[PDB]
């Protein structure tokens, strides 16, 4: 018996809405992806399958583009893998757009396997492509994926026989865009895209009451507020430390729609996320382009040094409440404890939790790992009262946003354990 059911909006398409009573950390819908794949940055850092880094990964012989942590991945991935090997290796040098990959995947899993449970809800076929709002630039855009599609494939897939009847590539390529699942690792670092059709039924709202968190390619939704019965659910489609004029833009040009909620009609934070110097901070978020791709790219060192170029400038600085310096405290902080000088790392970590707990207000998984981190990071060096305090506001916040069937919560409580049997040593 599911919690949840889909239904027709008045006026945002389809929806998901509660069929039953829901209280915050209840879990909704539990999927693997219909299709998913490694995005550009993180190939060869983290198994194509898990989406775990290891140290070394080994390589599939054939194309020597997919690569695993381990023979039971590299095996396990094999039925999914079998038919792109093919294209990936004919296409050697070439590497396609994460979108193009992707889709492949969809196709083969659509053509040669059975029925999907991610797609239990509602499926690929019915996504909504947003077809008659794309702008031309857009569907330019469109048609070059559509010819790359064309490209990359051409080993396995040839005529419209070895698509699903009526498959549109056009239509396919705009359901992707604004239908697409940035897959999160534990540490909330980007490494993968997938596509989720039952969780497709989600809107968006800029202030949710549901929130999805990956342990791997699997994700989890959960309630983080309570729900009424028929009471409509909604998950947050962005990051959070975005304006209202940046959450539109990305909202119109992603998803096509114009959001009415609160928070959009009265630019709701949008001074304190913008205070200080405007100078300084268009300079900051002019580096935060590079500084996101090394980040995307697990380029530690180099994010390091150029965050400690801002957040320790000859020249004027910003609060850290501002939101493109508090982005720069938290790239400092990951490429720190990446690079193994804890110390510094807490530094940073501990700037970033009074903004954190203002622009992520409730429950929110970012928040959630962002406290687990400075705890542990308090832990390694020993302070155990400020760190089993830190823990435990993870965990008040990650029983809602993980729970129990995510791992990370196991990992937490080990750290909680850990922390408790220290104070109570005296
Ligand atoms: O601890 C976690 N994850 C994790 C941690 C917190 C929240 C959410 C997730 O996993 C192990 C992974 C191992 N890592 C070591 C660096 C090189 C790459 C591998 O990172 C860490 O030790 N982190 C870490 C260490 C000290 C303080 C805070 C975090
Ligand atoms: C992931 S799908 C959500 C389900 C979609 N309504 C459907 O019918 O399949 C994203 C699309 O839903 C619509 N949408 C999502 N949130 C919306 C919102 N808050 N207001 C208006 N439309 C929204 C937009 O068409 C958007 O591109
Ligand atoms: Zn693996
Ligand atoms: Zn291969
Ligand atoms: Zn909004």
């Amino acid at each position: 018996p599911l919690k949840v059911e889909k239904f027709a909006t008045a006026n945002r398409g389809n929806g998901l809405r509660a069929v039953t009573p829901l209280r915050p950390g209840e879990l909704l819908f539990r999927s693997d992806p219909l299709a998913y794949t490694v995005c550009k940055g993180s190939r060869g850092v983290v198994c194509d399958r898990c989406l775990l880094g290891k140290e070394k990964l080994m390589r599939c012989s054939q194309c020597r583009v997919a690569k695993y942590c381990s023979a039971k991945c590299q095996k396990k991935a094999w039925p999914d893998h079998k038919r792109e090997c093919k294209c990936l290796k004919s296409c050697k040098p070439r590497y396609p757009p994460d979108s193009v990959r992707l889709l492949g995947r969809v196709v083969f899993k659509l053509m040669d396997g059975a029925p999907s449970e991610s797609e239990k809800l509602y499926s690929f076929y019915d996504l909504e492509s947003n077809i008659n709002k794309l702008t031309e630039d857009r569907k330019e855009g469109l048609r070059q994926l559509v010819m790359t599609f064309q490209h990359f494939m051409r080993e396995e897939i040839q005529d419209a026989s070895q698509l699903p009847p009526a498959f549109d590539l056009f239509e396919a390529f705009a359901k992707v865009i604004c239908n697409s699942f940035t897959i999160c690792n534990a540490e909330m670092q980007e490494v993968g895209v997938g596509l989720y059709p039952s969780i497709s039924l989600l809107n968006h709202s800029c202030d949710p009451n549901c929130s999805i968190v990956f342990n791997g390619p699997h994700l989890l939704l959960r309630a983080v507020r309570d729900i009424e019965v028929g009471e409509e659910l909604t998950i947050c489609y962005l990051d959070m430390l975005m304006t209202s004029e940046e959450r539109r833009k990305q909202l119109r040009d992603q998803y096509c729609f114009e959001c009415d909620c609160f928070r959009c009609q009265t630019q709701d934070k949008d001074a304190d996320m913008l205070t200080g110097d405007e100078q300084v901070w268009k300079e900051v978020q002019e580096s935060l382009k590079k500084i996101e791709e090394l980040k995307a790219h697990w380029k530690w060192e180099q994010v390091l040094a150029m965050c400690q170029a801002i957040i320790s400038s000859n020249s004027e600085r910003l609060p850290d409440i501002n939101i493109y310096q508090l982005k720069v405290l938290d790239c400092a902080m990951d490429a720190c404890i990446n690079l193994g000088l804890l110390e510094e790392a807490l530094f940073y970590g501990t700037r970033t939790m009074e903004p954190y707990r203002i622009f992520f207000p409730g429950s929110h998984p970012v928040r959630g790992v962002q406290v687990m981190k400075v705890g542990k990071l308090q832990l390694h060096q020993g302070m155990f009262p400020q760190a089993m305090k830190n823990l435990r506001l993870a965990f008040d916040i990650m029983r809602v946003t993980h729970g129990r069937e995510h791992s990370l919560i196991e990992d937490l409580i080990l750290l909680l354990e850990e922390c408790d049997a220290n104070i109570r040593a005296s």
